[PDB]
């Protein structure tokens, strides 16, 4: 993959680096034709790395360049590549950061819809919310999907919230989030991903829980897990959404629904909640 420099490279000293989040927060200095001052993230290598870790990095940010720009994908900014000081990967910042974490401390502030009055409800999440983050990350993977690439290691934690309610896919015990056939076979494809996609669903819905509560993680789990044992039902869900978790959990992985059908399937689940909630408000 070619690295483009007269578009993507951004100089050093441009940068005040901030608090770790490796991944560092930092202040970048003209870094768009929008704003001269930016809060963003930056990915670097720590002191000492080899060649062939700084090449990993490399790699990392020419599929970040060649993949393009989504919406729902954490937007890269620029890079520092050139000799001088240590290679840097830059992108937008997600102040409100993981939304597991954020999920966690929204569990008093739930309501399934609002009627009037509204404000009684100010800032809590409802169901729109949790299917509308859902419907955001299919479409980022959906993305990713059509350009041939394979996240690895989809969840809540590595899904960040943006202002106005918009998540973007980032890459900061993950075998909870592992398809079968990648436990047993060490198989990665774009339907091992939708597999963590339902883990993922679940974790939405249970508002930032940690998948297979107080379940030991060893080899009675994967034995349970290749022979179809599954999660039960989390405490927010609804049922279209949990069978859609099933669906994602399927043992067959050509018989896992696609992103591109979850993300339709996911679209109108939101337009009849959305319809649903708009008759509670009027009636009440
Ligand atoms: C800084 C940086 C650089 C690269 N990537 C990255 C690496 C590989 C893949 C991807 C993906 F998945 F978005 F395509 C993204 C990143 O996810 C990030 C990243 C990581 C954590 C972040 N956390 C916050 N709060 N904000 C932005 C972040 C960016």
């Amino acid at each position: 993959l070619p690295y483009d420099a007269s578009k993507w490279e951004f100089p050093r000293d441009r940068l005040k680096l901030g608090k770790p989040l490796q991944v560092i927060e930092a202040d970048a200095f003209g870094i768009d034709k929008t704003a001269t001052c930016r809060t963003v993230a930056v990915k670097m290598l720590k002191e000492g790395a080899t060649h062939s870790e700084h090449r990993a990095l490399m790699s990392e940010l020419k599929i970040l360049i060649h993949i393009g720009h989504h919406l729902n994908v954490v937007n890269l900014l620029g890079a520092c590549t050139k000799p001088g000081g240590p290679l840097m990967v830059i992108t937008e910042f997600c102040k409100f950061g993981n939304l597991s974490t954020y999920l966690r401390s929204k569990r008093n502030e739930f309501v399934p819809y609002k009627v009037a009055p509204e404000d009684l409800y100010k800032d809590f999440l409802t169901l729109e919310h949790l299917i509308c983050y859902s419907f955001q990350v299919a479409k980022g993977m959906e993305f990713l999907a059509s350009r041939k690439c394979i996240h690895r290691d989809l969840a809540a934690r590595n899904i960040l919230l943006s202002e106005k309610n918009v998540v973007k896919i980032c890459d900061f015990l993950p075998l909870k989030w592992m398809a079968p056939e990648t436990i047993f076979d060490r198989v990665y494809t774009i339907q091992s991903d939708v597999w963590s996609f339902g883990v993922l669903l679940w974790e939405i819905f249970s508002l930032g829980a940690s998948p297979y509560p107080g379940v030991k993680i060893d080899e009675e789990f994967c034995r349970r897990l290749k022979e179809g044992t599954r999660m039960r039902a989390p405490d927010y869900t609804t049922p279209e959404m949990y069978q859609t978790m099933l669906d994602c959990w399927h043992g067959e992985p050509s018989q896992r629904p696609t992103f591109s059908e979850l993300v339709e399937h996911l679209g109108n689940l939101l337009q009849a909640n959305a319809q649903q909630d708009r008759h509670h408000h009027h009636h009440h």
